[PDB]
DNA sequence: GGGTTTCCACTTATTCAAGTTTTTAG
DNA sequence: CCTAAAAACTTGAATAAGTGGAAACC
């Protein structure tokens, strides 16, 4: 195939990467502990081909299920991580995950001397991964009673290409078909993320000219939508910039059956009954539905 | 060698994606 | 009346993040 553009990769590395560092204990390493450094994706089995067209253009990493209904790309390769390191010094990522990256690099910087086999190394690969995504486990803690200091990260959307990646990942295309002809079709874009990236996502109302910033959230857990329902802000501002930019994965799927629908509200055919019902048959076969 | 690296099978907590309603604007 | 647009919510699983186990390279 074709290489991934660079941007994409990154936007689909903000919405759906991560980056691991594993301190393990081990009997048989100089210092009680061996490591892993590396950033990995995990997706649907669905979308398996977005894994293996980010394998083919960075030329590194390794495929596997993960699970029965998922599959991973993992990179762990010391050598290897260098690919990754140039990509994002020259693509950096926009949300929160830049911090990860950042301690991504520090740890990469102690491997790269192999001080990871002496003591000092061990002791700031935990003061590093203490910061990193959830931080140190409980085992591990009651093992180095640490140093921190980790700023935010707060970036702006860098182009479209960047866009369409994290919506690869975060993106959502909906048709609501609302009870009342009695029965109003009305398209939906949505985009979720967690309130750790406030400032980022309040960005879209401006940056893309429409839609609308709400928060709700499960027990302690706290979410925010990025949302746009008028017709044409979705058919004029949304649906134009992933013509443009085309979208990866089965979601590209999702959004060509939107854009199939916003065509009939356009030539105002789902007032219609023959044409509601087209609008119902492709509502059908997408989403959960595909 | 054999410590260390790299890989493969697997698990888990929640942040997502996706869906469900009812109200408000025009 | 007549839709369009917005408000507000819930919920399960695809994520992200992590873990177990070991062949075996260097
Ligand atoms: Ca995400
Ligand atoms: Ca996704």
């Amino acid at each position: 195939r074709e290489s991934i553009n660079p941007w994409i990769l990154t936007g689909f590395a903000d919405a759906e990467g991560s980056f691991l560092l594993r301190i393990r204990n081990n009997n048989k390493s100089s210092v009680g502990y061996s490591t892993e450094l590396g950033f990995q994706i995990t997706l649907h089995n669905k979308d398996k081909s977005i894994l293996e067209n980010i394998q083919s253009t960075w030329k590194v990493g390794v495929i596997a299920n993960s699970g029965d209904n998922a599959v991973s790309l993992k990179v762990t390769r010391f050598e290897d991580l260098k690919v990754i390191i140039d990509h994002f010094e020259k693509y950096p990522l926009i949300t929160q995950k830049l911090g990860d990256y950042k301690l991504f690099k520090q740890a990469f910087s102690v491997m790269e001397n192999k001080e990871h086999l002496k003591e000092n190394g061990i002791k700031e690969l935990v003061r590093i991964k203490a910061k990193l995504n959830w931080g140190l486990t409980d085992e591990l803690k009651k093992a180095f009673p640490i140093s921190k200091e980790r700023s935010l990260i707060n970036k702006n959307i860098p182009n479209f290409k960047w866009l369409a990646g994290f919506t690869s990942g975060e993106g959502h295309f909906f048709v609501n078909l609302i009870k009342s002809l009695g029965v109003q079709v009305q398209l939906r874009f949505r985009i979720t993320q967690h309130i750790k990236d406030k400032n980022l996502m309040n960005s879209l109302i401006t940056y893309l000219g429409c839609g609308y910033i709400s928060e709700s959230n499960k027990s302690e857990f706290s979410w925010l939508n990025f949302t746009v329902t008028k017709f044409s802000d979705i058919n004029d501002k949304i649906i134009p910039v992933f013509q443009e930019n085309t979208l990866i994965g089965v979601k590209l799927e999702d959004f060509e059956d939107w854009c199939k629908v916003a065509k009939l509200i356009e030539e105002k055919k789902h007032l219609t009954e023959s044409g509601l019902d087209e609008i119902k048959k492709i509502k059908l076969n997408m989403n959960k539905g595909r």
